[PDB]
DNA sequence: CGCTAGTCGACA
DNA sequence: TCGACTAGCG
């Protein structure tokens, strides 16, 4: 995500109890349970062991928001957007070198520092997903695969209206312009609530509360899809935004170096790549759960060439888009794994 | 000041 | 995988 966002936005941020939604309907970013919930099994899971603990850990809270009468619903990641597709099997790697330390260090005497390691080589995968699916759609919890980053998935259900609010711990979400997001929300319902409104109580912003510009200050910033130019982070990303009054982005990015009163020449991989990563916040593929149809996060505007947008995304038949969507279809194989169907029931 | 890239803790 | 917390470097 964006690195110290919440703490540098946290003069917009509210404690609240999620009672506050009773009678509405709330998207989750089920992963970060997922991956809470694989802490307390990491070595299980490495000595591919049979845990389920994960699971009845993601039901706590699911449980406990359905307790305050409230209507989740639990979106899960999908495909790899290409363009991260290298960024993330770069990950497969390390994720794995760190199961080495472990099983080393198990037959040491030390289990202790082992363990930490574990923790690191956690692989939150889609057949353990798919298990919390079953354990929600059993309590007639509503379960929704996106295409690909639930990231976009779930900002286009709050922006759609279908949901009121997101419950997350990812941080660049509020930058695909989702409204209202629920942080470090715990077992029991307390969370710190963020709305996108309140952005202009912070100071530190300023001019910077729009959409738009909130979205180019996180890139710049430094996010997954680009890395920013290094020295410059949130408080200079802003800076800059904060002070160039000009509506050419474009232009005033290849003066970074006269805003900030430092000596930075824009490289060419730099240029683009801020449009390309700006093209992924924006349009990112995601699944229309009432037409049932691919569509993009946002409609496309007149100065983009949707066919040269592959990086944001690959569209399918609506149909195989459905039963991925469904968690039928499997998303590695796309090979089915399960026969739901959302209308018989 | 603020960045960065560094490590370190998350659960129980 | 993320975010939070710090040590030093403009
Ligand atoms: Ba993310
Ligand atoms: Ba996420
Ligand atoms: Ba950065
Ligand atoms: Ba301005």
């Amino acid at each position: 995500g964006i690195q110290g966002l919440l703490q540098f936005i946290k003069e917009a941020s509210e404690p609240i109890h999620v009672r506050k939604y009773k009678g509405q309907v709330v998207a989750v970013d089920t992963y970060c349970w997922l991956h809470k919930g694989a802490i307390a099994c990491a070595e299980k899971l490495a000595k591919g062991e049979p845990t389920d603990r994960y699971v009845g850990f993601c039901m706590k809270f699911v449980n406990m928001l359905l307790s305050h009468g409230i209507k989740p619903i639990l979106v899960f990641d999908g495909c790899t957007l290409p363009s991260k597709k290298e960024v993330e099997r770069s990950r497969r790697e390390r994720r794995q070198a760190n199961l080495l330390k472990g099983k080393q260090l198990l037959r040491e005497g030390k289990v202790s520092e082992a363990r930490e390691c574990f923790t690191r080589s956690i692989n939150i995968t889609h057949a353990m997903a798919h298990k919390v699916i079953k354990a929600a759609r059993s309590q007639g919890v509503d379960c929704l695969v996106a295409p690909y980053e639930a990231d976009a998935q779930l900002a286009y259900l709050n922006k759609a209206g279908i949901v009121q609010a997101i419950i997350t711990e990812d941080s660049d979400l509020l930058a695909f312009g989702c409204k209202k997001v629920i942080l470090k929300m715990d077992q029991f319902g307390n969370g710190l609530e963020i709305d996108q409104a309140r952005l202009g109580m912070c100071r530190q912003l300023g001019d910077v509360f729009t959409e738009e510009k909130f979205r180019y200050m996180c890139i710049l910033s430094g996010c997954d899809y680009l890395s920013s130019l290094r020295g410059i982070g949130l408080a200079k990303a802003c800076k800059v935004l904060r002070l160039a009054n000009n509506p050419d982005i474009v232009k005033v990015i290849k003066k970074i170096g006269h805003y900030l009163k430092m000596n930075i020449t824009v490289p060419e991989d730099y240029i683009n790549g801020f449009i390309r990563a700006n093209n992924t916040f924006l349009y990112q593929l995601v699944f229309d759960p009432i037409k049932r149809k691919l569509i993009p996060l946002n409609a496309y505007e007149d100065d983009v060439d949707p066919e040269t947008l592959s990086y944001a995304g690959q569209y399918v038949d609506d149909s195989i888009a459905l039963q991925i969507a469904l968690g039928n279809k499997d998303i590695n194989t796309f090979e089915q794994i399960d026969d739901y169907n959302p209308d018989t029931a």
